[PDB]
């Protein structure tokens, strides 16, 4: 399980945007009412907004939103960016560009984060999106 930390630390040196394609990608190879809530305020903004601040939560922009998002839990956290991948597929939130390639180093952490058990996923996962936003 220092592993886990590996991945997320591995994940935390991508740039802003080689992060989101990553988690995306993991995406496809699979307290609800405030993620709810949450992510209807993503929804209500522009599709440049809505980008905006997957960006700026990652960034640990200081803003409102990214404040709501810091005061949540962990699972909420989490089902937030579940609600986002959705919300792509569904072509409610900006969606994703299909010419878009992962780094070398991305698609090694993609494969070694196949190999981890579903559990260890999420827990990878929650670590990952817990200390994002302000
Ligand atoms: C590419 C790019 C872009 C964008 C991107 C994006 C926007 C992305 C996104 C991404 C995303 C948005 C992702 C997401 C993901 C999610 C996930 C991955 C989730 C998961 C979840 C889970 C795993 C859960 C679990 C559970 C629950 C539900 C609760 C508890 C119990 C259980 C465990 C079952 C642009 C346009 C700028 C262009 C350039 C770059």
């Amino acid at each position: 399980d220092p592993t886990i930390r590996k991945y997320v630390q591995s994940w935390q040196k991508l740039d802003v945007d080689e992060q989101l394609a990553l988690f995306w990608f993991i995406y496809k190879e699979m307290s609800p009412a405030i993620a709810e809530g949450l992510f209807n305020q993503v929804k209500e903004l522009n599709h440049e907004q809505q980008l905006q601040l997957q960006r700026d939560l990652i960034r640990r922009v200081d803003n409102q939103l990214s404040r709501e998002y810091g005061s949540l839990g962990d699972t909420t956290k989490l089902l937030f960016w579940y609600l986002l991948s959705q919300g792509m597929d569904n072509a409610t939130i900006v969606p994703f560009p299909a010419d878009y390639k992962l780094s070398s180093e991305s698609q090694e952490l993609l494969e070694g984060i196949k190999g981890l058990g579903f559990e260890q996923q999420i827990t990878l996962f929650r670590d990952y999106v817990s200390p994002m936003g302000a």
